[PDB]
């Protein structure tokens, strides 16, 4: 199954998408309701409406041999604001000052239900399901600060979509970013150095994590800039493709 | 005036606090604090009921180096702590069990009253509903270990806000002060505030929208300590009030 919200002529909507034809439907809401959007007539909103958004920075092994092996060091996690999230299709919006910022595709656990002290093993008893975010960063905010929040936090530097898929099996999926068709980033989530579990186990330690809230789990190598007029996109296997047009602002 | 929440035996409601002796009155204010109040007419004794955090803040943004001693300052460093870090007074603060030390940081907390984006310093006060207090709770040595801060003051509990919001203060020179145990560990006046209320909540609106209740810590000055089980930490702004909380080690 795949959740989210669309904007249909009639409001706004927590949906049921089945189909992976054009003659898509989007069916209200689990109890359904009856109302039939088709796909194509409504635009997909963010999945969920989050109180908080936490991320992680670096989690990727650069590649599956090493290692390993060795642990990894304990998780560095960090908060973006969510009015930072925007939806599908939406600009990103570029701060006139802000030179690089970058994309940084990444793999999104949807908290489900209220939670404190899970478990790593335990953590999809907690779990909604799986979108896609991307940790856009203004690069040159994130070394002048210290703190990575203000480079992180902008409002439209949290894409989030396209729809959250309840079934996925997260464990080794491809995670890919295309810049204006370029691929720029390309890895497995086989490759994170702290798995879905451990990420939820460390967050749900430090804080209660409610219903919506996301989890985004990092992000491979390749990250880059992306300028006025680019077109970002970022597919993960099984799930689907999170696309975002760049705008700059006027100074 | 000032606004808070209280848990009644009728339920939560915003409140309008009346008096300061024994038979001080909270007046049900209808819905939310933040346009022109609405009164319903309820009113309760505050004895009979029990001051929460005066607002649900959508998030809480901070910095960190903000007070002079008594150099030209660097930019802001502003970061998050989530609102489930929030408890209000006499809430206990819980300390995780490994986490040592743990600091408690005194200061003055904005309350946005306005949704806004982009303000300029000069105007900020039209999108401010009033000033609270707050204790930006820290486990240093998650702090250095982590890099990022989020951590180490994200804890639940970490965030005591309260006890109520003033909505007439002037903050330009009000005494700050920390005691632990009875005894001051912080004090200082907001005079010697690096980037004053208008300067952070520039800084701050320029990168995010701000709604109604979000809450912007200003700053902690020297004096800086540790909390343990069974101490009791109290911060005192002069007109405001004091924001005193329980310790507890996990
Ligand atoms: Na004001
Ligand atoms: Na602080």
């Amino acid at each position: 199954m795949r959740l989210g919200r669309i904007a249909s002529p009639d409001g706004v909507a927590f949906v049921s998408i089945e189909g992976d034809g054009p003659d898509a439907v989007c069916k209200e809401i689990p109890n359904f309701t009856g109302r039939s959007w088709p796909l194509a007539d409504v635009r997909l909103l963010a999945p969920i409406l989050a109180s908080k958004v936490i991320a992680v920075g670096k989690n990727y092994a650069a590649h599956a041999e090493e290692m390993g092996g060795v642990a990894p060091e304990d998780p560095v996690i960090f908060l973006k604001p969510n009015t930072a999230i925007i939806g599908p299709n939406v600009p990103i919006q570029l701060p006139a000052d802000a030179d690089p910022v970058h994309h940084e595709g990444e793999l999104a656990i949807v908290i489900g239900r209220p939670c404190k002290d899970v478990p790593a093993a335990r953590a999809a008893e907690f779990i909604l399901g799986y979108t896609i975010g991307n940790d856009v960063s203004a690069r040159d905010q994130q070394r002048k600060d210290g703190q990575w929040m203000r480079a992180k936090g902008h409002d439209t530097f949290c894409p989030l979509g396209p729809w959250i898929v309840t079934d996925l099996d997260p464990s080794d999926v491809e995670l890919r970013t295309e810049v204006n068709g370029q691929v720029r980033q390309r890895s497995r989530t086989s490759l994170l150095l702290h798995d879905i579990g451990r990420l939820v186990e460390w967050t749900s330690a430090v804080m209660t994590l409610l219903p919506g809230d996301v989890i985004l789990t990092g992000t491979p190598e390749g990250v880059g800039p992306i300028e006025d007029g680019d077109t970002v996109s970022i597919t993960v296997e099984g799930i689907g493709t999170l696309t975002n047009p760049v705008v700059r602002k006027g100074k």
